[PDB]
């Protein structure tokens, strides 16, 4: 695991030796790709380089095989041949053949490790919201009130905490009426005696959330847990469910996620305790 070096043909800068197979196994840091480059490049020329060849092998493919002679003709640069890979290995090799019949120096080049813009590179970015690149690495951030999940890549805002043990109660989406936040999940738990069940009274207009995909598959969704049974998930403008909703237990579990993209009014029910 190196930042840079370099890569000399046998007997460099002199002949290089007849029947020779010499292995180099590049390898930077994670984060980083390797940029390849020769400054010297004198060897034996044949057809598809089949006698003398130098061989450049990046991760699954390869990535050129040289021989001949070639010199730079750039007066600023002793560079002829470069090459850049986004992968934190690579591979080079040279043959030479039997015998030499003129006077070949082989070849000289250099490595450098090359940083990966994950933020832009990539396809698919790997931050909900803000991407900051570093070298060797990037980290995701995340706009004010937000907060980064255990994930090290979502952020969401904080909507969970309080438990409610009162025998009636309020409960509202975050920021309500305002529309609520995005790639969230709030979490309410209510927790009642035994002796009663809890009853979530929603109004029909009092709901107003994403509506559901093509497929009525829900992607912001308001859900009821009670033990096994669960109530949901619920979408759409005007809550789907009906007015009353016996949970038929003592302990609720409420829990509205959002994605994305997407924010309407949001929600408010109200729940009380029933004797059982
Ligand atoms: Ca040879
Ligand atoms: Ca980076
Ligand atoms: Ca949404
Ligand atoms: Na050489």
């Amino acid at each position: 695991p190196t930042m840079y070096g370099e890569i000399l043909s046998p007997n460099y800068p002199q002949a290089y030796p007849s029947e020779v197979e010499k292995s180099w196994d590049i390898e930077v840091p994670e984060g980083y790709g390797i940029h390849l480059y020769f400054t010297h490049l004198d060897i034996e020329l044949s057809e598809n380089c089949a006698y003398d060849s130098v061989q450049i092998i990046s991760g699954d493919t390869e990535e050129g095989r040289l021989c001949g002679q070639r010199s730079s003709n750039n007066p600023h640069s002793p560079i002829v041949e470069e090459f850049q890979v986004p992968y934190n290995k690579l591979q080079v090799i040279f043959k030479s053949d039997f015998s030499n019949e003129e006077r070949f120096t082989g070849f000289a080049a250099y490595y450098v490790a090359t940083d990966i813009n994950e933020c832009t590179d990539f396809v698919d970015v790997p931050c909900s919201h803000f991407c900051n690149n570093f070298i060797g690495g990037y980290f995701c951030s995340c706009p004010p009130e937000y907060f980064l999940h255990d994930d090290m890549k979502n952020c969401g805002v904080n909507c969970s905490g309080d438990v409610f043990t009162a025998l009636i109660g309020e409960i509202a989406s975050p920021n309500y009426p305002k529309p609520y936040p995005e790639n969230s999940r709030c979490e309410y738990q209510i927790r009642l005696e035994k002796g009663f069940q809890v009853v979530v009274t929603l109004r029909r207009e009092d709901f107003d959330v994403e509506a559901a995909d093509s497929a009525g598959n829900c992607l912001d969704s308001l859900v009821f847990v009670a033990g096994d049974r669960q109530f949901g998930p619920y979408c759409g403008h005007g809550f789907p469910g009906p007015l009353n909703i016996e949970t038929k237990s003592n302990a609720l579990d409420i829990i509205f996620q959002t994605d994305l993209t997407g924010q309407k009014k949001g929600w408010k029910l109200r729940y009380h305790g029933d004797p059982m």
